[PDB]
Formats: C-alpha cells, structure tokens, sequence
C-alpha cells in the first residue's frame, strides 16, 4: 500500500511554491461608536449612555454625491461584531463647517452625538407610543439607530444609518406646517406628533417627521423652553387634527392652557 | 395620560451633554487568507490553493514571549468567522538569522503553511489506513498566513494548543524512547510516511500536545537527513502493527 498519483501529486504540489496573489483593499477603514441604552428591552425607561470603545469597521465609498449637512451613500463590507450590516447601504451625514463656525468649538463631534441624541430621544417617545397605543391603530412609526462614525483617511465624525429606498414623503416640518394626511399611514404621522406634545405635557414636540412609509428618520424635537417658542406654536395653530387624534383621545391643540 | 420622572428624565438628559470619551480600539484588526483545499473533507486526494480573499479579524495581543519567534492572542471576532472567535492562537514570526538568507518573509511563510499541510495530509490517510489496533490518531493543526498592518508584515496563525506539549523526534533521527502507547504511534508515523511515500518524503519534527501535532519538519530525499532516520530509528511494536519493513535495509532487493 502507497500513496496514490492524485496522492503523490497534491503533495509534491505543495513542497514548491503555489502562486499567492491577494485581491486589494476593497474598501477605507472605519471606527464607530453607539449610543448604549441601559434597558433596550425598554427604551424609554433607559438611561443613555455612549459607548467608550469604538469598534473597528470598514466601508466601501460608494458614490461622489453628496446630497443636501449633506450625506453620501457607503456600503458596509465588514462591521467588528456586526455593529453595521455587513453586506446592507449605509448613509453619512455631517454638516457645513459654517453651521460650525457658528459656535461652542470643535464643533462637529458634538454636533453628531446631539442629533445622535435627538433622534434617541424620537425613538424613546416613539417606543413609549407605540407601547401604549390602542390595537385599533394599525402602524407603528419607527426610528432607525444612528452610529457616531470616525473616518481616519479623511479624519473627520459623522453620523450613520441604515439607508432606507423606496417612498419617501415629508409628514410636516419644523415650521408647524403639516399636510392633509389621505392614507391612515399619514394620519397616523401626523396624530404622532400631536401625541408627543401631550405625552410629554407640552415639554416636547417631535416634528419634520419624514421617511418612508413607517420607518422614519431625520425628525427635529423641540422643547417649549425659532423652534422652541415659535414652532411650537405655528404647529398648534396650523395642525388639523384626525381620525387618529380622535382614537387616541387627544384634547384640540389651538385652545387656552388654562381651563 | 402622561409620562414619569423616569424618562422625563433619561429623555431630557438625552437633551443634554452627555459625556464621551473616545477609548482607543483595543486590539488591532489584520487580514488573513488561507489554504483551501478543493475537497476538505479528504485532504488526501484534494489539491490545495492560496485564496485570493483576505477577511479581516480582530485580534488581542496577550504574551510577547519569543518561544521561529512567537505570540500568544485572542481572536475576538473574525469576518464570516474565519477565525474562531473568543479562541486563542498563535502568531509565528521567523527569526532574525533564519530569515537573512535568501519579500522573501512573505514567501518564508506560505512555504512552512504549505509544508504543514503537506504533513496534514499524510495524516489524514494515516488515519484512513490505520488499524484498530492503533487507537491513537495523529492530528495537525490548520494555519493561516495574515498581515499584521501596524507591524506591518505577514506572520502564521494556529490555535493555542492546551496541555503538556513534548517533543517526540527531531529532523535529525533523534527520537525519544516511547514510555507508553502514544509516543510509540508517533514515532511510528514517521517512520510510516517514509514507507507510503516510498521514501520520497519523511515527515519529522513530531512535537505537539497529545495526538495534535504541530510544526513538522518534511524532508525531501534527492536525503542526509533521511540518512539519520534510517540509521537511529528503532522500530517499536507500532511499527509492527503497521507491518513496517526495517529502515535499516536494502532498496533494490
Ligand atoms: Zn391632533
Ligand atoms: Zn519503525
């Protein structure tokens, strides 16, 4: 008994050297922090805290458009722990270095965790609303998460989130200004925004409430102490209230805070 | 209906300066390829290609001994988890005066990954024609070439073998005297390869923990060193178990 000619040749093989040539870099390399909840189970009972070990990730620059604090659309070959999708499309935000300039310095870092915050804080009333919303109601808004992102070749902070294609519609705006909802999936929205307001007894109000279809992103809150004042009131002056309004039992807007 | 303190709270805080402090990433994350074989579940009869492909993986540096120098880490994750992640390997390097004598570290690796597999394989039909008799099955470890970006360079990967690790013979037909069972099957292997190959290779350098062997020695007779195994090795009852023909003897009759 020997070793066969398919044997002796796979291993004669490999006592000479096999040819060994390596794709490239496919790819710029990438760190990314989170925002961690204490509690995810139950967002808005959570404390939010950031994370201090950033997680090393990589990620294909796609495009050369940058649409606006514009963003541009990356893709995700590999994510440390899967952070990222691994295998989805990511989009970049940052902002103008003169909304910068206008500050509180170094500025942009900041910036990033604040909205990273911000849209935290839509997601906590978002859960906190679709926790406690009447079977009736069939849609459930929801936010995506938002990373911090740290670029080293180009050396900067942004912001990422699971790029969303398909039907993306403005619900209403920052200025107060809503549309006239025709699907139940647009009254909802728009009853959505109302119910921060009570919910949080007048403290906040979520508005520029976008996306696509249920899943929503880039919304704006505001808090009563522009946008703070203003907006605040343009809203309640301007929003109609609906069929969902009515379903979840929420008191006219445009009325006197004292009866 | 409203809202607790709770999250008046956590969401009002949310609307404050959190605190953030950038850690730097611990650990460094480097690119292995490896030595796929067209049939895994035969390394016998499966020809073996360097892939092209070089996943990443993240990995934790523990030791720094140089104990060919080496490192002991820990993978904590690893693309389509190519590495097993939360296990620990090693990382060889070559040493200094071994290297000096002929990019060339590039090639120094994918030649002993290539050697190791070629002693894989014998094992893998040692195995397969093996007796009952013999229970004890040798095994080999895989090995990955990966490139370190920081140090900037290419080294080896196995796993870190758990539990007393010895020595059973060397490329120089020194071997040890087979206190028990084991021993004698691993001094026999040697011996084995040279009969199946037809004396074409030798397989030495038998060291590891257990059954599970690592960094052979493969020798290629034209040949010196086959000289010392045919002289020094004593066949034990293994060797007659595998009805092994004594090394000590003529090659054309
Ligand atoms: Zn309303
Ligand atoms: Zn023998």
């Amino acid at each position: 008994y020997y070793y066969s000619a398919v044997e002796r040749n796979n291993l004669m093989r490999l006592s000479q050297s096999i040819p060994f040539v390596p794709v490239p870099p496919r790819g710029e390399p990438v760190t990314v922090y989170r925002l961690e909840e204490s509690s995810p189970s139950i967002l808005n009972n959570s404390m939010s805290s950031w994370s201090q070990l950033g997680l090393c990730a990589k990620i294909e620059f796609l495009s050369k458009e940058e649409m606006g604090r514009r963003a541009v659309k990356v893709l995700c070959t590999w994510s440390e722990h899967d952070i990222l999708k691994s295998g989805h499309l990511y989009i970049i935000k940052s902002f103008l270095p003169e909304v910068i300039n206008t500050w509180k310095e170094d500025t942009v870092l900041h910036l990033c965790l604040r909205e990273i915050q911000q849209q935290r804080a839509a997601q906590k009333l978002t859960f906190a609303f679709n926790q406690m919303k009447p079977k009736s109601i069939p849609y459930s808004p929801r936010f995506l998460e938002v990373f911090l992102l740290y670029c080293h070749s180009a050396g900067q902070w942004f912001a990422v989130e699971e790029c969303m294609t398909g039907e993306f519609r403005k619900y209403n705006n920052n200025n107060g200004d809503e549309i006239i909802p025709t699907n139940t999936l647009e009254e909802i929205m728009l009853a959505f925004s109302h119910w921060t307001y009570e919910y949080t007894r007048g403290e906040l109000l979520v508005l520029d409430l976008q996306g696509v279809g249920e899943n929503l992103t880039d919304p704006s809150v505001i808090k009563a102490e522009n946008l703070g004042e203003d907006a605040i009131k343009n809203f309640r002056a301007k929003h109609h209230c609906n069929s969902c309004c009515r379903k979840l039992k929420l008191p006219d807007l445009k009325r006197n805070d004292y009866t």
